[PDB]
This record gives structure tokens, C-alpha cells and sequence, in this order.
């Protein structure tokens, strides 16, 4: 009716945890759009073109309902699930699809300017026309989706750089931004940002599972970890470093990249196990929870070196249920609540955890921490980004 719809997709290789960063980026834009007209973000169904990236078992068209808490998300910006977008608008039709791309001419130095232009497609377009002239595409796996018009947009700055073009230069009821990761954060550590990031609260069902785990195998519960909780994410502001954590060390070992001949910033199993023990003994920690994507061969090895290790291993049913990002989220949630945490270099999984601990109020010194390559000389820890309420 009175309102315009915003949709987006990201490059196919993008991970679950990155797609989450991009959502914040789009939020940033929408907010800016809402200052002028009536808009609503349409949540892109989870599940991915390269379906062999995820084990799952071929899981697709998953609604955000399964991962986050929608009412929570909505307190930040007006947001709706895709299946409902089809409900509201007549069919699964999109008026305009813009594919985002860099600038053909690239840039010399000095040439940095925020800007966006209609441009010829740098890369071969993936949308094909049907016998009816509609544009068929991947469309988050929704096979019947048809788009009305497709163009490319060269683009440079933050996400909101796009807003005017959408407001003035187009009439479309619904607009989709493909290759959205091309867009940058408006102002990253910003207060606008943190609003969005805090808005994404895990699906209740998921946290309950992690809380189950913490209570059972970790001797950890919210009260004993000195972390008061509040359902309304807005009503929860926390003096920094008040939250204690569970009597356990949280660790996230990101290993499936390693088939790379060499990477300076990831540790050997022995080398990492040494850090673990050093940490356990230092902070007087009893148990250690591990979130890891490791191969069975490597996990068996870890379990040898670290019998005291605890891991969350989902049953088939459990995974078919919570999907990949569901288990992913559980794994994160648990790490977030550990008294002290160490993650893997430049792993956007670990990044999300940093963000969670920073929301719970855990002292930063126990948050931003990373395993070092056995021989890597300059080993720079992750940057502390403080919440702004
Ligand atoms: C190298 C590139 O890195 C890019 O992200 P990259 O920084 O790895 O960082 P992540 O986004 O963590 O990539 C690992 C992905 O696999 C799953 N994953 C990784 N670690 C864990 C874990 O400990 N537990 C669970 N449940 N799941 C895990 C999760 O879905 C996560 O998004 C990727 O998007 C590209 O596909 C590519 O792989
Ligand atoms: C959009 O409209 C404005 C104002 O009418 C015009 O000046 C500008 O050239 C248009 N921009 C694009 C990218 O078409
Ligand atoms: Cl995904």
C-alpha cells in the first residue's frame, strides 16, 4: 500500500556470520530511507546457492524466525519476513533489482569519493529473462520469484549513499540490492550501528539450548555468571566489565581454511593446546568449551590432547532442526558467556562473539583475544569496539 519494500542478497560465497554484518549495513540504509518515506526491510531467506558449503542436509528458504527474535529486530527498524512480503505485495514480484558493483574505472589515489552511478554491468549478469520478459534468478531459492527490471550500480561509500537514488531517482514499490556486501558501514562503531546489532537477539529456542548446556556441562547460569538479563534488548544497558562469566574458558578454533598451504595466523593443535592450558591455569578455569569447525581427524586429535574439553555436538535431528546457523549460534552463545574467551584470527564467527560479550558486559580483556601462529612475529590482537548506547 503506502509503503515501499527493500530486499537484498549477498555474494554467494558469503558466510552466515558475514551476512549478519551486512544486515546491519542495510539497516543503516533503511533507517536513512525512513527519514523521508515509508519503508520496510524484507528479510532475505537464509540458505545458500552453494549448498555444499553447508552440510545441513540441503537446507533452504529458512526464515529469520529460526535464528533471531523478530519482535526484537523490529524494535530497531520495521522488518518483515519474505514469505509475508509475498503475502502483502501481489505475488513474489520485485520491481527493480540493482546489482551492486565496483567502479569500472577503479580509482587512482586521491580519487576517494563516496558515490553511486548507473553503470554498464562489469560482470555478466546472472538473471535470465523468461518467455514473459520477467527476470528469473536465484532469489534466495524462491523459484517463482520474478523481477521486473535489472541494472547494475557502480558504488563506493557507506550504505546510505544509495538512499537518495532510491528516494528520488526511482518509482519502484520494491527494490532489491544484489551484491549488497559492496556497501560499507555507515559509521561502524557508531551508536546507530549498535542499535541494530543489539536488536538482533537470538531466537529464544536457541538460547534456551545454550543455557541448557551451560547449566548442565559448564556449571554456568546467568545469575552465577553475574549477568543480569532482560528480554527487551532496549531495556538492557550494562556497566562495562560488570558481567563475570561462567567458570570455564571459551574458545573458537576456525580450521577449515587451513588446507591453504600456509597461513601465518593460525596455530597448530599442540601450539593451541598450550595456549588453552596456559589460560586455564592463569584464570583458574576448570573446564574449557570449544567451538570448532575442525575435521573429524583434527577433532579426534584435540580430544586426545585435551580430555577436559567440552564441545556441543548436535544430533542429526538437532542439526536438521536448528540448521547450520542454529548450531553456529548456540556455539557462539556459549562462548559469549565464558568468564574468558579466545578466538581465531580474522574469523567473522569470532567477531560476532566479541560483539556478544561486549553486549553482556564482559570485561574487554577477556573478550578480544586470538590464537597466534606458532612462528608469527607481529601478532595483533582484535580491536576493542565499545558500545555506544
Ligand atoms: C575464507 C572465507 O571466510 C569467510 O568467512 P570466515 O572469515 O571464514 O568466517 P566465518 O563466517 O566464521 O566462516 C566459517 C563459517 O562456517 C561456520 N563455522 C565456522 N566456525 C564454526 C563453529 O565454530 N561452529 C559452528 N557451528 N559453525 C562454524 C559458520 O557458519 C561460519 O559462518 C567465508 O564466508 C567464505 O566462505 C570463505 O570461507
Ligand atoms: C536523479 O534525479 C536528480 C534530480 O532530478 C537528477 O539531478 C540526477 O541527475 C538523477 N540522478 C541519476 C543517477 O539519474
Ligand atoms: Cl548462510
Amino acid at each position: 500500500s503506502r509503503r515501499r519494500y527493500l530486499l537484498y542478497d549477498v555474494n554467494p560465497p558469503a558466510g552466515f556470520n558475514l551476512r549478519r554484518d551486512v544486515y546491519i549495513r542495510i539497516a543503516s540504509l533503511l533507517k536513512t530511507l525512513l527519514k523521508t518515506e515509508e519503508w520496510v526491510l524484507v528479510l532475505p531467506p537464509w540458505g545458500r546457492l552453494y549448498h555444499w558449503q553447508s552440510p545441513d542436509i540441503h537446507q533452504v528458504r529458512i526464515p529469520w524466525s529460526e535464528f533471531f527474535d523478530l519482535p526484537s529486530l523490529n524494535k530497531n527498524i520495521p522488518v518483515i519476513e519474505y514469505e509475508q512480503f509475498i503475502a502483502e505485495s501481489g505475488g513474489p514480484f520485485i520491481d527493480q533489482v540493482y546489482v551492486l558493483q565496483s567502479y569500472a574505472e577503479g580509482w587512482k589515489e586521491g580519487t576517494w569519493e563516496e558515490k553511486v552511478d548507473e553503470r554498464p554491468c562489469i560482470d555478466q549478469l546472472l538473471y535470465s529473462q523468461d518467455k514473459h520478459e520477467y527476470y528469473r534468478g536465484w532469489f534466495w531459492g524462491y523459484e517463482e520469484t520474478r523481477g521486473l527490471n535489472v541494472s547494475c550500480l557502480s558504488v563506493q561509500g557507506s550504505a546510505s549513499i544509495v538512499a537518495p537514488l532510491l528516494l528520488r531517482n526511482t518509482s519502484a514499490r520494491s527494490v532489491m540490492l544484489d551484491r549488497a556486501e559492496n556497501l560499507l558501514h555507515d559509521h561502524y562503531g557508531g551508536k546507530e550501528y549498535w542499535d541494530t546489532r543489539r536488536s538482533m537477539v537470538f531466537a529464544r529456542h536457541l538460547r534456551e539450548v545454550g543455557d541448557e548446556f551451560r547449566s548442565r556441562h559448564l556449571n554456568s547460569t546467568d545469575d552465577a555468571d553475574r549477568i543480569p538479563f532482560q528480554e527487551d534488548w532496549m531495556k538492557m544497558k550494562v556497566k562495562l566489565g560488570s558481567a563475570l562469566g561462567g567458570p570455564y574458558l571459551g574458545v573458537h578454533l576456525r580450521r577449515k581454511d587451513f588446507i591453504w598451504g600456509h597461513r601465518q595466523d593460525v596455530p597448530s593443535l599442540e601450539g593451541a593446546v598450550r595456549k588453552i592450558r596456559s589460560l586455564m591455569k592463569t584464570h583458574r578455569l576448570d573446564k574449557v568449551f570449544v567451538a570448532t569447525d575442525a575435521v573429524r581427524k583434527e577433532y579426534e586429535e584435540l580430544k586426545k590432547l585435551l580430555p577436559e574439553m567440552v564441545r556441543f555436538e548436535p544430533t542429526w535431528e538437532e542439526l536438521e532442526l536448528y540448521k547450520d546457523g542454529g548450531v553456529a549460534i548456540i556455539d557462539q552463545w556459549i562462548c559469549a558467556h565464558a568468564r574468558f574467551f579466545i578466538g581465531t584470527s580474522v574469523s567473522t564467527f569470532s567477531f560476532r562473539i566479541h560483539e556478544e560479550r561486549e553486549i553482556l558486559g564482559l570485561d574487554p580483556k577477556t573478550t578480544y583475544n586470538r590464537f597466534c601462529g606458532d612462528q608469527e612475529k607481529a601478532c595483533e590482537q582484535p580491536t576493542h569496539w565499545k558500545i555506544t548506547y
